[PDB]
């Protein structure tokens, strides 16, 4: 029997106290949902795997359920650790046990039998007594108790947790005692008592990462396993529960490797390492020699567990990967040297042996193998035969030798021939003896030096190779070198010196076969990113997952250009895009309901009813009223670089000056931006001289501006409409936040004077004076500058004072009803606030040091020590700050583009009246209207929006007695019988006089005129 | 990091539809093309291409020129969508003048269109209508000389080339820091894996990480400071479509040199024309 | 706190709180009050008053 | 910019021609690497904010 | 086939010598 892992198997990952946070931490649990096997016991326990893991979960009625039994084979050959519960004490043995057959424990207990033997045993704990059941008695299960079983580094970590009744919800389990057994455990079992039905569960733990979500108290109440499905990934990835609706990049898919491959040149001769270790004569330091080591298999194991050799220092390589890499050539310099001088052959050493008989590169690629010499190199009256270089005129270069019986002048006498005072010979011997010291003993150095593939490789480990594979994904190996990828033939031709090929980013583009000469091409197996189309998670919590840039056959399903689309059904009809997909397709929650995707539609497919001869009039009209929502300014945070640094610590401080002048360039650059937050509030609000206010009786045409105007009832006098902006709108690190210089009363009274001022003298108080006019004729003016005459108001006016009411209320209603009205002003609000929580985060970030903690390093660590943690540390800090400042000069730029643009508009679409198209909203701009939000500005812009329209037959110019009139403003129309000449915006027909149009020239030049006759007055 | 790639991404979609999609519906053209003797055949859709783009449009196109975890997206709006956009508001401009972007889409003549426009930059219309033909000869004629300057030199679209030899040589250069060493023994991560055990491994590639690093935030923020210019250029042709195409420009050398009458948008690579 | 905590911790992973090792009481750690100094001055022609 | 020459970035000295005429090259090569981690910094920062 | 063109010249074998090389001769026969 199995069931399924009913969110189960989460245990706090530490013993730190958090609450009111999301922390992600990666360790061994038990995935949600799991499949878990189930067995149940009446009144005979399987022997099962113990993998990485395992959760254990019991459910009680007569305590059936004893222990647990852990260890590789389970049989006195190796240790096993014993775990018993009986009710009573908690004992705990390691011992290497003799297990039974079928072990038990007896039901009043009348037998002990889990084990037989017990023999050199190494740990045994014993708690305290309690009582538990004991008895058989059946009923309904009451007590759930939850183990975690695992083993890290030789601690056997037990996590348990109680809870009074696999049952549905959440429960963490707490830490229990951590046992330092180091017992490799392989095995498990559990321990069932023999007389009752008593079930229990067993699960197992893969590496896996988990969001944990820490409440109010610091209990786990809840947890995302972000290896779960699509959704549980996109809310770890975001470090939430909630998803908004949207398209997330969550993961990256990528093809794993089916098996690996293994390619080695094919000999199976042995390298000849004894001729050199074990030589019978080695050479002297000055005439070392060198034993090229070519076309052979070598082991450099045995050499290296090998316990004969006293030093063994590998530059370059680490002695247990010698077995798989391979060289082009091995060559080994044998030559004996003093003891005390071992530590010259190294390098970027100097010395006499250094610089004079047997130098190194200072890029030394290779292993330095020293022992001591004592039978063969040294003898009584000392060994006489090995020379080294005393005196050279100049030092040696890397590897190279030099032989020379040539006198050494010192000075500058000429010698040639005859030693003396400075013309001493250049080679010099020292003697071996038994009794000497351990410094001036002989030992014995080899030095093997590497090249490291360039050219067909001669020289490999014992490694085996293996069958190649093409045209499947595999992780392989060739002479060494390692990498992922699918192998294909190729037609390239390397030239026969040539083994590998380099792309760009240098990596291997193409290998050749060192079995076979071929030429094949490593294309990495196909890879991609995963999005997660997902509706907000307040509607459904089912997901659609693109795959990017793949075909899905590598992975109804729908494939597109933007990827392979999985969970969303393709919809033939096309719609209005909601969430989109990429290369023209948009996904969305729809109608039972379903993720449909779609070709996007770019609106409803219309023509125009084009003629030579046919004008369309608006014969009616609607004023709209529209909200464009600008950033201005965001807020002016400040930051103490070295408190975020160096927090009240002088070491950090003294340490944080050799890096000179960064803080005070990054608290500059902070400054800058806050000022500019508060010129660019300055230039938008501030540009009206004087406060003026509004009369005390609003006689404004019938135009209701009571929802716009300060009411005075408020503690701070914002308009009702101001009031609704702002509640839509929603420090001990070195971190703080400075108040802007104008405060929200101040703005609200600069948007009261801009209001009052556009109000009762329109747009003179821009250019001069306000000077003051009734707010009808400023709505003529404003009609006339639209080519709409003023009549049509005054005689519309009533309508017209009610559309814009009426206007006015739906915005009210619009902004009072849904929170997304204003995302523009909340998305900068949120990308400050988080800039400011990755910038917290990034101090519990290591970047290398033992701990993020500074005081916990200085606590720890004398100065000297400390000074490298402490400088990695700040080196991180100092880049997590100058990334915040960047990210933040360039939004703020952002910010001041959009704070010009506002101020732009402020001055031509609220002080005057502008003629650019769709500058201050769309419709023929009439006025506009600021109104304070939290950092920006609200334009209400009120516009002359054409509504009913019809189809009236015209002509360019109409003919008389052979003259052609031409209109002065307006065009022709004709209703089917007679001709009249009329506005372009609005029908408003008027009788053909010599006064509305104008004569020039004759009626056969112009294409389309057609005949009437004009009433002269 | 690819947080800032995101928003990136998005603004260039965004920047795309603020130019494009400020018109609500599709337009479409008349099958009869009586505009008054105004050629329009060269920068309306020929419906015999596998896309329909204009002639000048197929110009343009034919003038301007991933293993390490570095992709490209595919744009929201392909190609074939952008040219809907550019025809709806060829149609609308040749067909309803600037109403189509006040309100509804509300015929005109096309030279009547033009007879307001001469208007507007203060020569009445008559001087249209007597000299029509000549008019409509010199717009066909200067049509004819923009495809034979679009036909025969390489350099008309260097604007946007720059921006994608640029950021080509962005991506160049970053693949490219891939071979960089940074002081570490090896450029390849599998090479010193391969070589060395974990513990004395970890120095040389933190190492390498202290460099692969900075060449990303090099690069992403010369990409954000780039996609800044980006935007202001969106911002600018926006601003231009909404003034030069749906209306008529009064701003002097705003809408082109000489007194603006009207603008035609046409699509690029990554542009407009 | 819970008996096996014995530290609590802030998004920063600095200690926000302890539990006394004396008696098992938990005590909020919030670091002394600290803040920026600005100084307003007219320029130095004038006064050297700030 | 020309300030920033004058610091030592954990070096021994900000000037690049002591460090060579007292430290043989292999040495050197950590305190120089060093000092180019650093100048290199300080060039991006300017020519960022260029 | 100095004669005009371009040739890169391959590697042939690496000899670990060991040796301080400052002079050079060429070696002609004699008839
Ligand atoms: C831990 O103990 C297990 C024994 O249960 C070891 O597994 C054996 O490994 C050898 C070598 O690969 C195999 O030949 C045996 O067949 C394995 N045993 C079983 C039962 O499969 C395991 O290697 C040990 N691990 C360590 C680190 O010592
Ligand atoms: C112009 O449109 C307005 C509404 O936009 C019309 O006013 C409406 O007229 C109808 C009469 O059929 C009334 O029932 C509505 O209550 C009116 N609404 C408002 C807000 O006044 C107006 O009549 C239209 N004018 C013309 C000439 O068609
Ligand atoms: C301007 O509009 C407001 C509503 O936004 C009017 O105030 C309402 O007046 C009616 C009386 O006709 C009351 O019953 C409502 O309760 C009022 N509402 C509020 C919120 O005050 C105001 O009277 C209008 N101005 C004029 C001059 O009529
Ligand atoms: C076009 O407009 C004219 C002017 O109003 C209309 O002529 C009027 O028609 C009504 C009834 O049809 C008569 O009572 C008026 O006396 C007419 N005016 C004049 C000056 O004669 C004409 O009918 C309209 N045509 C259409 C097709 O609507
Ligand atoms: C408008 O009226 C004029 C004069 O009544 C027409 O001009 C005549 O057109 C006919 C046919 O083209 C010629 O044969 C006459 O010689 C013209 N007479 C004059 C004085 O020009 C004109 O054709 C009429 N147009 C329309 C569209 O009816
Ligand atoms: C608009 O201009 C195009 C040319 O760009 C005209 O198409 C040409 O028409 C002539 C006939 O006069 C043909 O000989 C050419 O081969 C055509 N060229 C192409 C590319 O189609 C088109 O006829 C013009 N429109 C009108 C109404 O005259
Ligand atoms: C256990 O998992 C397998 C495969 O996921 C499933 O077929 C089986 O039904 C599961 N067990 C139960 C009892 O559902
Ligand atoms: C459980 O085992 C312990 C081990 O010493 C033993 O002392 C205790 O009496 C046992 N409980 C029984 C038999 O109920
Ligand atoms: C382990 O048990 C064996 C049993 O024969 C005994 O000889 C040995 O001394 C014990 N101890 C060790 C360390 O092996
Ligand atoms: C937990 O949260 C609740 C909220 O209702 C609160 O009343 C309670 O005091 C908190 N603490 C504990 C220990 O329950
Ligand atoms: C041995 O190497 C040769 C060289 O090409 C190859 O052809 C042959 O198949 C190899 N033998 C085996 C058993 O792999
Ligand atoms: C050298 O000789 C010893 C003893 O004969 C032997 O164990 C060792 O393996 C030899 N060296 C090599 C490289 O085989
Ligand atoms: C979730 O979103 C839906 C639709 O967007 C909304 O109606 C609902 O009120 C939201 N719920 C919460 C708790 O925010
Ligand atoms: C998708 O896979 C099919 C099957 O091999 C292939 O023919 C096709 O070219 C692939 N790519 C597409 C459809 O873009
Ligand atoms: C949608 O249209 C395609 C045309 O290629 C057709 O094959 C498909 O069956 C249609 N689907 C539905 C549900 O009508
Ligand atoms: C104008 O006429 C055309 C064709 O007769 C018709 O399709 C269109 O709807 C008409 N417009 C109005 C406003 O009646
Ligand atoms: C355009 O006007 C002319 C006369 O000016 C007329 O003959 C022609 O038929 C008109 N166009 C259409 C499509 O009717
Ligand atoms: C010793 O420790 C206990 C533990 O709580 C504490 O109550 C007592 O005061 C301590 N004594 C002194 C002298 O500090
Ligand atoms: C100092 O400033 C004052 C007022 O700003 C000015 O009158 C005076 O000349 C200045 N003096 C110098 C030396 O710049």
């Amino acid at each position: 029997a199995y069931t399924n892992s009913f969110t189960r198997g989460v245990y706090y990952p530490d013993k730190v106290f958090r609450s009111s946070v999301l922390h992600s931490t990666q360790d061994l649990f038990l995935p949600f949902f799991s499949n878990v096997t189930w067995f149940h016991a009446i009144h005979d326990n399987p022997v099962l795997p113990f993998n990485d893991g395992v959760y254990f979960a019991s459910t009680e009625k007569s305590n059936i359920i004893r222990g647990w039994i852990f260890g590789t084979t389970l049989d006195s050959k190796t240790q096993s650790l014993l775990i018993v519960n009986n009710a009573t004490n908690v004992v705990i043995k390691v011992c290497e046990f003799q297990f039974c057959n079928d072990p038990f424990l007896g039901v009043m207990e009348s037998e002990f039998r889990v084990y037989s033997s017990a023999n050199n045993c190494t740990f045994e704990y014993v708690s305290q007594p309690f009582l538990m059941d004991l008895e058989g008695k059946q009923g309904n299960f009451k007590n759930l108790r939850e183990f975690v079983f695992k083993n890290i580094d030789g601690y056997f970590k037990i996590y348990s947790k109680h809870t009074p009744i696999l049952p549905q919800g959440f429960s963490a389990l707490e830490p229990l005692v951590d046992l330092p057994i180091g017992i490799n455990i392989t095995r498990f079992q559990t321990l069932l008592a023999l007389h009752g039905a008593a079930a229990y569960y067993v699960g197992y733990l893969q590496p896996r990462t988990f969001l944990l979500k820490y409440n109010e108290n610091g209990t786990i109440t809840d947890a995302v396993d972000c290896a779960l499905d699509p959704l549980s990934e996109t809310k770890c990835t975001l470090k939430s529960f909630t998803v908004e609706k949207g398209i997330y990049q969550t993961s990256n898919f990528r093809v794993q490797p089916t098996e690996s491959i293994v390619r080695f040149p094919n000999i199976t001769n042995l390298c000849p390492f004894g001729e050199v270790f074990n030589a019978t004569r080695f050479a002297s330091v000055y005439a070392w020699n060198r034993k090229r080591i070519s076309n052979c298999v070598a082991d450099y194991s045995v050499l290296y567990n090998s316990a004969s050799f006293s030093t063994f220092k590998c530059y370059g390589v680490s002695p247990t990967k010698l077995n798989d890499l391979c060289f082009t050539n091995v060559y080994a310099d044998s030559f004996v040297i003093r003891g005390d001088e071992v530590r010259q052959i190294a390098p970027c050493q100097t010395g006499k042996i250094a610089d004079y008989n047997y130098k190194l590169p200072d890029d030394f690629t290779g292993c330095v193998i020293a022992w001591n010499s004592n039978n063969l190199d040294s003898k009584v009256g000392g060994n006489y035969n090995y020379l080294y270089r005393l005196f050279r005129k100049s030092n040696l270069k890397p590897f190279e030798r030099d032989i020379s019986t040539e006198i050494y002048q010192a000075g500058s006498t000429p010698c040639n021939g005859v030693e003396g005072f400075n013309c001493y010979f250049p080679l010099q011997s020292y003697g071996f003896q038994p009794t000497n010291g351990v410094g001036y003993q002989p030992y014995r150095v080899v030095v093997l030096s590497f090249e490291l593939l360039h050219a067909p490789a001669t020289v490999c480990g014992p490694k085996k190779s293996t069958n190649l594979v093409k045209n499947k994904c595999v992780n392989f190996n060739f002479n060494g070198l390692t990498g992922t990828g699918v192998l294909t033939e190729s037609n390239k031709k390397f030239l026969p010196f040539q083994q590998f090929g380099r792309d760009i980013a240098d990596t291997t583009d193409a290998v050749r076969d060192p079995q076979t000469l071929e030429i094949l091409d490593i294309t990495p197996c196909s890879f991609g990113g995963v999005s997660v189309i997902t509706p907000g998670t307040n509607t459904s919590n089912q997901v659609a997952v693109l795959y990017q840039d793949v075909n899905c056959t590598e992975v109804n399903v729908f494939q597109t250009r933007a990827g392979c689309l999985i969970g969303a059904e393709h919809v033939n009809n096309s719609y209005e895009c909601d969430i989109p997909i990429g290369a023209g397709i948009c996904a969305s929650y729809q109608t039972s309901q379903s993720i449909i995707a779609y070709t996007m539609s770019l609106g409803a497919e219309n023509s125009v009813a084009y003629s030579n001869n046919s004008i369309a009039i608006p014969t009616n009209f609607t004023i709209s009223v529209t909200t464009e929502i600008l950033p201005v300014s965001m807020t002016k945070t400040s930051v103490d670089c070295t408190m975020y640094i160096c927090g009240d610590s002088t070491e950090c401080s003294n340490l944080l000056l050799q890096y000179g002048s960064f803080c005070t360039q990054l608290n500059r650059a902070l400054t800058g931006i806050a000022v500019e937050q508060d010129k660019n509030t300055q230039e938008v609000f501030a540009q009206v001289k004087q406060i003026y206010k509004t009369p005390p009786i609003k006689d404004f045409g019938g135009f209701n501006f009571s929802q716009i105007l300060p009411d005075p009832s408020k503690p701070s006098k914002r308009s009702f409409i101001e009031d609704l902006l702002f509640n839509k709108v929603t420090k001990f690190n070195g971190l703080t936040v400075l108040p802007p210089l104008l405060t929200d009363e101040m703005i609200a009274q600069y948007t009261s004077a801009l209001l009052a001022g556009t109000i009762t003298s329109g747009w003179t108080f821009g250019a001069g004076a306000a000077l003051q006019i009734p707010f009808a004729m400023q709505m003529a003016y404003r009609f006339n500058g639209i080519g709409v005459t003023q009549n049509v108001l005054y005689e519309n006016q009533k309508l017209i004072a009610n559309q814009f009411n009426s206007a006015i209320g739906k915005i009210q209603d619009s902004l009072s009803s849904t929170a997304s009205a204003l995302g523009k002003l909340q998305d900068v609000v949120n990308q400050n606030a988080q800039a400011l929580n990755t910038l917290v985060k990034q101090l519990s970030s290591n970047f290398g040091a033992i701990s993020s903690v500074l005081n916990d390093i200085l606590s720890r660590l004398d100065k000297c020590e400390a000074e490298v943690q402490i400088d990695r540390l700040i080196t991180g800090r100092l880049q997590s700050l100058q990334t915040y400042v960047t990210q933040q000069l360039i939004r703020a730029a952002e910010i001041r583009a959009s704070a010009n643009l506002a101020a732009t508009k402020m001055s031509e679409c609220v002080l005057g009246q502008s003629k650019r198209v769709d500058f201050c909203g769309k419709g023929y701009h009439l006025m506009s209207f600021p109104q304070s939000a939290p950092h920006g500005v609200v334009f209400l812009h009120v516009t002359y929006v054409p509504a009913q329209e019809k189809n009236f037959t015209t002509a360019p110019a109409i003919c008389h007695d052979g003259k052609a009139h031409f209109p002065r403003e307006g065009v022709f129309v004709s209703n089917g019988t007679h001709w009249f000449v009329t506005q372009r915006n609005f029908y408003e027909p008027q009788i053909i006089t010599t006064d509305n149009t104008f004569v020039s020239g004759n009626c056969d030049v112009v294409i389309g005129i057609v005949n009437n006759t004009v009433y002269d007055p």
